[PDB]
């Protein structure tokens, strides 16, 4: 049961930007989707220490980068707060109107896009090495959703009857250009890791797949 909606004029005119940038830094999509994982995990961290039991749902606090290279995709999980599918249509696809506006501003007198988290929307910046972002997400106390964007004018909200579960948290699942594949690879990751999110309070686990030889 496919839901469509509009993203708000200026969400679209942003997204439009940054996938067509040729910026030769894009390495930091990987600090900014870090750091709303770990603000998301901070969230449900302050609920529980009112109400541990918040938890039970995926007792485990972690930020999980996943390469999928059979499927040219890149996947970073957290087990924070995750979102309702309310949230994910206001969230995703409407607020931030206003730090998408100042950002391009910032753009225009020579910002350097690097900057793009001091506005609050560093989350678009994975359309620097993606074309395409499904956005799993489960919140306590609401189904698991998808949401679903190609960097036009138009998202979907679905039922998540596909994926697998999360528990409690948020899947970015990111379709890689064909020129930033290097974002698969073990090295070139912990590369990233280690260079811009030193500074993180949760495991940033990265899923590596070997053969047994
Ligand atoms: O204040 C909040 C509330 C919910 C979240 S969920 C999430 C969203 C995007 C993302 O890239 C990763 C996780 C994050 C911060």
């Amino acid at each position: 049961k496919v839901e469509t909606h509009e993203f708000t004029a200026e969400i679209s005119q942003l997204m439009s930007l940054i996938i067509n940038t040729v910026y030769s830094n894009k390495e930091i999509f990987l600090r900014e989707l870090i750091s709303n994982a770990s603000d998301a995990l901070d969230k449900i961290r302050y609920q529980a220490l009112s109400d541990p039991s918040q938890l039970e749902s995926e007792p485990e606090l972690f930020i999980r980068i996943i390469p999928q290279k059979d499927q040219k995709v890149l996947e970073i999980r957290d087990s924070g707060i995750g979102m309702t599918k309310a949230d994910l249509v206001n969230n995703l696809g409407t607020i931030a109107k206003s730090g998408t506006k100042s950002f391009m501003e910032a753009l225009s007198a020579g910002a350097d896009v690097s900057m793009i988290g001091q506005f609050g929307v560093g989350f678009y910046s994975l359309f620097l090495v993606a074309d395409h972002v499904q956005v799993i997400s489960k919140h306590n106390d609401d189904e698991q959703y998808v949401w679903e964007s190609n960097a036009g004018g138009k998202f979907t909200v679905t039922l998540d009857e596909t994926n697998e579960r999360l528990g409690r948290g948020t899947m970015l699942r990111l379709f890689l250009k064909e020129d930033q594949l290097e974002y698969l690879e073990e090295k070139r990751i912990k590369e990233v890791v280690k260079k811009h999110s030193e500074f993180v309070a949760y495991p940033i686990q990265l899923v590596v797949t070997k053969e047994v030889e």
